[PDB]
């Protein structure tokens, strides 16, 4: 069942959010934010920089001091108020969906059945966590008692992307608010609504003033300011692996605060002859295509092991052929229009790039629609490592499949990136599985399946694909500060 | 390489250990034990009874006081003592193999090359857990700062048995004395001596007098008297099904002792047609004859699926066939004989039911020599569920084959039992191996080998096969005692 | 901040819950179940006797086979419907609140405001652990993968009393169904009610049906047949210290159930002459007399350092002289009846006992009203070791009080019972409290407070007063089964 | 018993130290180290630079290969091997005693009995970590298997200071090569003969070539190229807060490798009125005084009650004048040289600094001796936040007493500092302990005691004095990579 989506929902917040009220920005100016699939502007909302940062910091700042509501909360009843979140936005689901499709372009469907549950699983997941998070007591040497508490970091500049806007604010808020952290969030520019309007339902949900604040902006005013700020304690940043660069180096310069980054991909998807055929070609159609390909952890090198390879290509460039591209509130949509004009050039500029360096045009290549930002879905074939289509993110609806002979070979071939997000296994060989899930030097191995997250199990990269790892019990070590206290005692004893 | 024997060690250890020293049992009794190779008598061992446990748990009372040296020891400084002795068992290591084998029959290869090393890994492994089983702290409501002390849980009577007489010793000191307990051990009759010359490397090593003191004799004398004691805390018992039963009634009847038990199994070890057919033969092979048969988890239902039925089973015949029964001492020996006459005649009994009720016997089923409890290499082919050797534990060289054709079927066979220690699957498919390895009800599941212990990993039984685990970090939580200690503090903040 | 109570709230709910349905007894046999605060019947209870129970185990096993709708739930699922089932609880909670009142004779704004809060609490900790109960990964020695897998430990039968009926009901659900267990549960004779209440809201959260079934019925009858049942996995028996002896005798003497106990006690609450004395005298109070004095871990030994021993006395006997014993549902009433006339009897005869003995009676020592079990609080000063009162257990509003010296001393004897359920400490001192709360063995003490649970903590005995514990990460322990996969692999790498 | 040191010891290891070899610097040149107690050259050490950097990292990332010793290696071998090392520096325990006072002039008394003794504990202690740090098996929505592999984080920069030159250098390689890391360390200039010498035991003790490599140089040439390396995957600096920004920088700028930091501090240590004043003034004096004020954690703001302000001055100066400043072989010496001249004029520097700005000078205040860096114990009264000596660490024989009327003017006086590595509190009162332990923003916080470091508590800053932790079970986190491995399986169940 999929509620009937309102196909023009009405925007109700679109200001700074700090202190649980709305603000302009200081200098009063706005920016227009715009529905992908028409090319129309949606509203404008305010645009925050430096000054607006510096207010949401004191805020935040404040709300944690020592006796303050947030600070004295039990722990147990910080999970109260994420499961009353959670139940907020639940009621209000079919609204965020239809407002997440209208301004990101991802079929509605999906923002329903896939994003908003997500949503709420990540939400009520580290409710849970609240109040289990425990330190230790430490037998020591001496005539000593030893513990530790886990107390929170502090105030925590979070910057989150446009590809999956609600589910990274959950992402982000989650850990930080089980463990007892403030929060100044800064959105994307190009997706900022349905953040905003979850800030409201903060609000509603009962969280002390300041405990979360929300600026939109952009990313050299706003997202600069909290990575330099020097009353931020920390910083979570999903993003580019460039950008990732600017927010640590930002750090050093700054306060030393600390860094979690979750950066991009070149994620390799290995089909072993021996795989089901049907299953992993559509799974390595889904891990390349979904999201409009906007997934750091996409599918985006297709090795296929030589035997099947001619098969297996011919039943990709079939799915992606079938693809239907179009209005993403219409049911029959599986793919949207691409967020913004100059990722829509970015990728026009990529498609061109595997053209002109010769890997094989199986399907697409084009402009799918006139209106919005629509692109036909792509597949190269024949693709080879040294191929700039092969190295670097696409992000967009752009697959590459690789042949290859051996076991050994892929391996060293996948792992000859610097990138290291995800990476899959198609196999029914128990030794193969095992083979490569060890060998393969990427945060999360996929064996049999693809792009299966779960609030239980974490996710982050190696080598520049990020630092740290969000979501599962993982994703709460970043969000505590840890005190040993270590008291003399008339007599230790076991 | 294994160093060359002394084929009749010296005994230089045959009393009761108590506080350090070496102490006749109060009546004078004492009893023979014997080389089941010869049936000869190697020595006289003091015959303990209740009065002699009950000056053990006196000792063992002492050494726990508080304020006591080994009270008040540094949890990392047990670990050094169990280092200690590590390094005395391993400079005697030749000594201690060849009076295994010439107190239990084992050969002296493999007492030297696998008991010995295992001893040296578990007292190892144990080692470093000693400064490292943390207690918590806990983020309570209200003002309250509360944390756990986990402490030793005691007085730990420990019941042995006689297969693997130091292997066993070594798991049931190395986790109770890294916790910080004190213990009365109760070793097997038939296979008493290394145990007590480890207790002289105790003492040299410098543990406290009184932390481990231990009392040869009888089950239903030494045993009963700990099992039935009002100041022992805690009891571990490995041995029969049978006896288990009447230790947790001694325990209930008594002071409500803490209980764990490692009992027998009938574990069913499962060949899938897809299995590689040489390492499943010489694992299955070795699943059921290791240690003359006579180990806890022995495979000892080994089902085959019906394609690669005629094919196993000639080969594994062959293998049974070829299997070297001798003097343990001779290095070509893989066999040697079964403890002692009891254990020799009942399983010459198992082998005369298996013939009587229809199995087929396919080779060896009578004795291998005319001195010494030696038994042939036995396999039964086309065994059938309700066959007495399929359901009863006969704990000697006599392998039993079952028929099966599907997956379903054979889990449904696998696990109707009321034993649940271990289990075997020999497959490729990493679906069937992961379909199994979920649905069988055993405390171990082995993929692909068998008999892989690791001090790292636990062991223990479902069902009727014990409670609770050895070996792990989970062998630690029944030699601790969990306190709470909750206290009022001014204004609790996160 | 407490609704107005129903005063004579209707009873829907009086049979036997299996699989989702409610059941008449086999034998159609019903008992009365009564007001303590009338003596007057509320109303018939089906008496549930061995055949319901049996009923109730085949219904829970079908429930727990593989591939049943609790078996694949996910374990995030479990979570939501222990949160659902908190949400009806507090839906109800006045009408539930009112019912605890009418059967078990506790004041109603302690049922509403103490006994509802902490079920809700409970539940909802413990919905927050379904899914986070985690499993390891091992580095074994060898070319091996090797996990465990924390499964349910299958059918649990759980015996639970009448002094917090809804509560304990609560802390037995919670661990067991976060962590897929199924449930045969026997609630108390005295005050079957209200569980039986929540066995419907169970139905109305959507528990799959067989997970949780109730048999009402009598201790010799239901409770011993499913500690005696063959198909009963693990049995969980809150009560006295007399029948958990009965319950570990009958799990030796049938399949080896796994068992966890939490008894009586008879715990010290020692007040240093360094207290602060209006505090220490308030605690001490509520420590005692809390639910009638009905409470496993009341502070019935109340040590008093001779400095402080006369004005603590004095305002002590005041404070109980003043404590309001009457109609429970009258907002005024500290105090109600104990929870029927074996009881009250059985207090009264204490009483006898402590003036024969020649403790000296300072208030009260008598019958409190004309009709229902209504005792007047009592005090006892003078108190020696020796002396009835001060070794067993009363479980009812009779304080003793006893004088010590040194800090030394009191350690020695408040550790000179066969109890050790909780112990408390009242200082200002930080050596003094780290002494004491090392020294004490009891597995709950508490500093400078008393009776503070908390469903992140864990509690329960030391000694005769049980094994294992309730509450906190602890408390999932005994309903986890833990299974060990060692898997061969092609070349193991850290 | 201390052995009769070689006050001259000889130097054998003066190279850079690549695969278990000895080299000369590329460029031939060296540089000499100095022997603080009389400014004499003791020997020329290689001047490892950017060219020796990129050799070590080659050779500790061909260790680190799949399939290598080092990685198939048994994790339980890890920690065999770590404990050999250790017993291998027991062995040479006064020779390197010896040499690390004549390379640093700490008092060899405390060499001996202080540095090694903690050398061996941190070293032995990790050995036991080498097989215990688990990952997980997570219960994840849907029909799969997910679990956790902790993988080494790979090749490990570790940059260490020179005033505890062998107990940092342990605090690096006991973690890092628990978790199967390879490591490339940067040794202090002023200190870099006795790691040098370590690294011998290193390839005595048995580690495979490439897993520990050691560059001596200067920080802008060799400490540079580390932090800066495209190839290394993770650093670890210990050392001026300033410098710890440079390396964040690097790390940002190069490769986005994985950064901790431990950083310098003020920590203050607050003497209550209701102290021990005899414990507090040794224990204060300690706290400043201990390793010549060499360390980042020295109590440099001793916060003293005004009741107690007059008598805690009068004994403390007492003390200091009392306090041995001579030949650290002599055995009445209790405080050595400063490390070298630079330290030595920086201190007498900050010496002037607080007479000018209007500290009062107590005792001291100048150089001790004509030859080597000697500087006379010194005490400073009446000190005020906003003076430099308050304010800067000093890292020298200089002692800041400050007065405080009140609790809560203590802690905010405490906590008004950009610095947070530690905190001491002396009182006898629990309440007063527990409010300072949990409001002081401090990385550790020691009641009654100081400087009390063990094994097992972690320690590391908050604010500018650092990020992540050392020591303890969560000194392992910054060395492991989290992996996700998620399977497909037929049919998930619990
Ligand atoms: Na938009
Ligand atoms: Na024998
Ligand atoms: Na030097």
């Amino acid at each position: 069942a999929v509620p009937a989506p309102n196909q023009q929902p009405e925007v109700f917040c679109n200001q700074i959010f700090i202190n649980n009220e709305w603000h302009d920005a200081v200098s009063r100016k706005t920016f227009p934010t715009v529905n992908p699939s028409t090319g129309e502007v949606i509203c404008q909302v305010a645009e925050g920089d430096k000054e607006d940062v510096d207010k949401a910091v004191k805020a935040a700042r404040a709300a944690f001091q020592l006796g303050s509501p947030w600070r004295r909360m039990d722990a147990s009843h910080r999970g109260r108020l994420l499961n009353r979140l959670a139940d907020l936005i639940e009621r209000d689901r079919t609204y965020l969906a239809a407002l997440e499709t209208l301004d990101n372009g991802k079929p509605y469907v999906i923002s329903y059945l896939v994003d908003l549950d997500m949503v709420l699983k990540c939400l009520r997941y580290y409710a849970g966590w609240a109040d289990k998070y425990h330190g230790k007591t430490i037998p020591i040497d001496g005539d000593f008692f030893s513990y530790t508490r886990h107390e929170p970091v502090g105030v925590c500049g979070q910057i989150i992307p446009w590809n999956f806007p609600l589910l990274m604010q959950a992402w982000k808020l989650g850990p930080a608010l089980a463990t007892g952290n403030v929060v100044v969030m800064k959105v994307a520019e190009q997706t900022p609504l349905t953040a905003l309007y979850v800030a409201n339902l903060i609000k509603e949900a009962g969280f002390p003033p300041g405990v979360v604040n929300i600026v939109p902006g952009f990313g050299p005013t706003a997202g600069a300011a909290i990575a330099s700020h020097e009353d931020v304690d920390k910083v979570a940043f999903t993003g580019s692996t460039e950008i990732g660069r600017v927010i640590q180096v930002a750090a050093g310069s700054s306060n030393l605060k600390r860094v979690t980054l979750e950066l991009g991909g070149k994620s390799p998807n290995i089909i072993m002859s021996d795989a089901d055929m049907d299953w992993a070609v559509e799974q390595a159609h889904f891990a390349l295509f979904f999201n409009q390909g906007q997934c750091c952890c996409a599918g985006s090198r297709t090795f296929v092991q030589e035997d099947i390879y001619d098969e297996f290509v011919e039943r990709s460039v079939a799915r992606a052929k079938s693809r239907v591209v179009g209005n993403p509130f219409d049911s029959k949509t599986e793919q949207g229009p691409q967020v913004d004009e100059t990722q829509f050039k970015k990728i026009l500029g990529y498609i061109n790039t595997g053209k002109q360096e010769g890997a094989k045009l199986l399907c697409g290549g084009g402009i799918a629609a006139d209106r919005g930002y629509f692109i036909q879905p792509t597949v190269f074939g024949d693709v080879q490592d040294g191929m700039t289509i092969a190295k670097e993110e696409i992000f967009g609806p752009v697959m590459q499949i690789l042949k290859f002979k051996t076991i050994e070979e892929v391996v060293g071939r996948a792992n000859n990136s610097t990138y290291g997000l995800a990476a899959a296994v198609f196999t029914k060989d128990l030794d193969k599985a095992n083979y490569l899930s060890q060998a393969l030097q990427a945060g999360t191995v996929w064996v049999n399946c693809y792009d299966v997250f779960g609030a239980q199990s974490p996710f982050g990269g190696y080598k520049m694909s990020g630092s740290g790892r969000e979501l599962g019990e993982y994703g709460l070590q970043a969000y505590t500060e840890v005190k040993t206290v270590t008291v003399k005692v008339p007599q230790k004893n076991s």
